[PDB]
């Protein structure tokens, strides 16, 4: 009878499954969103029982609409949004809110740190100091969560990052990859081990840290009951690592960038750790005893843009609009929208940064602004491809996520690059990664060898923009970009 | 029988005439719009005969409304939208269309003439050189109208801003008044002539211009065809200038603002010709053998940023909906919008500013844009009057214009000034002040002193709002203001 992997991509806004078959084609999906909770401006949490119960809900549709069994899932692989912090009780209940990879409240906190310690921890870590990762997270819910500094202490407080939380709730094991532990802030990826100078400076109990593993292993089975059948959960990796691995990305050198909420976009580096000022050095994955590197950037808003337009000032009813409304003109025509809702990420690093639209006059529309919303997501991702181009050549880019399907997006992406932007057949790349990580430790799969044939173009956009409007185009959005700088530091009225 | 004066106001969008009493009632009203050519973005145009056909509707429609036959009307007075050129025939017929005083076609041809002559030309003209005014608007015509110079050297092309243009059409005379030729960039505002090294410098053949008149004085008498009465023409001044009659602003030190698709807040300064390096100093009027002077500040856009919400982005479908949508919040959070379209006018000028909207974050709706949109009408007239309290005090705005009609607007604006901001009870101020300039050409009004009293207050907004509110308010603004600047010269475009 035949078996399947089971994946859970449980993102930023959406809990997702995807039941995968040995040709990575798709044969099931659940899906469900959860609630982003904004408790003061700048602050961003999810409740973790939201999160587990659309993670549920959507395992329940994966297989019902894959018309599987429960027995013929021979793996689970889990992926995640991931700097997101969690701390919950042996019984495995939250004792706060997740303060999610958005969330700024540690940005004051972090900026003092920074200066001081700043190179240390890039040192150790591979990270630029930022409220972005975990560290700061966790130090502001030892200090802040009434009485859990104290629990913690006491060896009764679980940490981790949103794998972790999934992975307990399914096997009560306490673990995290190199991957999702390389994100912390707390973790040193030369020695691949917790760092007792940075547990230190962020003031954490030890006792609250999972035990870090590979991506690719199993940590343990699920109750029978809770899906029907004990499954294996033998796959783990932070979201943009699984679909790094979801494009075969398996070689040194090679590049993708995945489209969500944010956009971000690693090369694979190897066996070998790549230093940038302005870029982070982060962990691949752990396979088979050995451990990738790579290097990212780390884009903070740009799906959330084409959100913002729907949803802030409702100037669509789609997404699926944006494109329409853009090609109804032949350029951008001066307008620039730099949005840095809530500062910007690599290479700048500016958490004071805030989001403009610049250029506007009489004739100004709606096919303007989407225009350069979507124009912005592919000048960001220049940003840093040009970043990366200061220290290892970028050859080409593998792409995924809903904006994937936008032509004009992605046209103009190869066109401001100079360099191919390759979509593939499966769209579920996150997931996908996932998957193979998984069932690789099952045997679900025999290799990556066997694997990287699996991965295939299903559309290859090339560049064909001359250079002096690339250069002219890109100008405009740098010149953009100093103006959206140091905003939230001379303003607020906010 | 009883007797009544009709006053035309031929804006910048619509024509309007309006019928008033000694006691200043108004008996009848017409109004019409007339189309904005826009034939190359920045270029903005009217067509002679649409501004003709408007202006003669508007009239027949007031005298309607009236109830009164044409032998009832005493006298005629003329205002006009400022700096706008037209030339035509000695039968009458536009030569071209009217280059409006929003078209920025002549803006770098401007920009070079300012490092040689701005302090020669202010010095003549009050005028900081922009492209906003008259003189330039001729040079192009001359030098871009096919045959118009030759023409012209021969004596055949006439010249007028929109006042000489309809004197001519209801008398036969070619003559403007004090005011109105201040405008053109090419009358010495202190000898109170044409100014011959400005002729030169623009290549202006000296039979083009028309013969320079007070502002209260019998120019000519209309055709007994036209109207079916002969009726004295006696009233001519800009609009602005007009305004600053209409709100009785007899004595020097009273200032007001007019808020329309742009502002402008003019103060009398009576008989002193002041100089400021930011703002313009011009003509009030000229009364009875003597000139009042003014200090002006002028404000591109405005109203028109409003219209935008509504034609550009569409995020309102009434210009009403805008004082609902800013009041639903209790502060700007952060959000501002520089609407400066066109540039900025003073204190900046700043031919290639272009609006910018910062602060932009996911939950920045409709209500932030409206409400920035409105703040932003209040801080663009605060930039003009902080710049006019570097010379001399203002103590308080009399206001006009439809925007006025908004209370969040209005109260919004004696906040950010601290100083009152006085609505008159008489809605229709700009004709008002050619009303009463025209009749008092023919003793249709004694004195300006029994004008005087005929001005009374609607409601006066008194300023409620903490220094350190207002001061934080406004330093972001300017703040945004600076990062609006010099857009134009680096993006440049199609």
């Amino acid at each position: 009878m035949e078996k399947f992997v089971l994946s859970l991509d449980e993102g930023t806004t959406s809990a997702r499954a995807i039941i995968f078959d040995r040709e990575s084609n798709i044969h099931g999906i659940g899906q469900y969103e959860f609630p982003q909770h904004y408790p003061r401006p700048g602050w961003v949490e999810h409740n973790p029982e939201e999160i587990w119960d659309a993670q549920l809900r959507a395992i329940k549709d994966a297989i019902q609409s894959a018309r599987i069994e429960p027995n013929q899932i021979a793996a689970i692989g889990v992926t995640n949004q991931r700097e997101t912090t969690l701390v919950w009780d042996k019984d495995g209940k939250p004792l706060y809110n997740a303060i999610v990879w958005q969330c700024r409240r540690t940005a004051e906190m972090v900026e003092e740190i920074k200066r001081e310690y700043g190179t240390m921890i890039k040192e150790k870590t591979g990270l630029v100091p930022d409220a972005y990762f975990s560290a700061s997270k966790l130090k502001w819910l030892l200090d802040n969560v009434p009485g859990l500094r104290e629990k913690a202490e006491k060896g009764e407080v679980m940490f981790g990052t949103v794998d972790t939380f999934l992975i307990y709730r399914l096997t009560g094991e306490h673990v995290t990859d190199y991957s999702n532990a390389s994100r912390t802030m707390l973790f040193n990826i030369k020695k691949l081990d917790w760092d007792d100078e940075l547990l230190e400076l962020f003031d954490i109990p030890e006792s609250v840290l999972p035990e870090v593993r590979e991506s690719s292993e199993v940590y343990g089975y699920t109750k029978k009951e809770l899906l029907g059948a004990e499954i294996p959960v033998s796959g783990d990796a932070g979201d943009q690592q699984a679909a790094l691995f979801g494009q075969a990305a398996f070689e040194a050198g090679m590049v993708k960038a995945t489209y969500g909420t944010g956009s971000f976009i690693l090369v694979n580096t190897d066996k070998m750790v790549l230093y940038s000022d302005n870029l982070l050095t982060t962990i691949a994955w752990g396979l088979n005893g050995r451990v990738s590197y790579a290097l990212e950037g780390s884009i903070f808003v740009t799906g959330a843009a084409v959100q913002w337009l729907r949803d802030g000032i409702k100037i669509i009813k789609h997404a699926s609009e944006t494109e329409e409304l853009a090609t109804k003109l032949e350029s951008n025509e001066g307008v620039y929208f730099v949005p840095a809702f809530v500062g910007l990420g690599a290479p700048y690093w500016d958490q004071f940064a805030r989001g403009i639209i610049i250029g506007i006059t009489r004739g100004t529309g709606r096919e303007h602004l989407a225009r350069a919303t979507l124009e912005a997501i592919a000048y960001l991702t220049r940003d840093v491809v040009d970043e990366m181009e200061k220290l290892v050549q970028i050859k080409e880019l593998r792409v995924d996520g809903g904006a994937t399907a936008n032509d004009f997006l992605m046209q103009f992406q190869a066109d401001i690059l100079n360099r191919k932007v390759i979509r593939p057949v499966v769209k579920e790349t996150t997931a996908l990664g996932a998957a193979y990580l998984a069932g690789l430790a099952v045997d679900y799969w025999a290799d990556t060898r066997e694997i990287a044939e699996l991965w295939k173009a299903e559309r290859i956009f090339e560049p064909k923009m001359d250079e002096k409007t690339r250069e002219r185009l890109y100008k405009g959005w740098k010149e953009a970009v100093k103006r959206a700088m140091g905003w939230a530091k001379v303003v607020d009225s906010a």
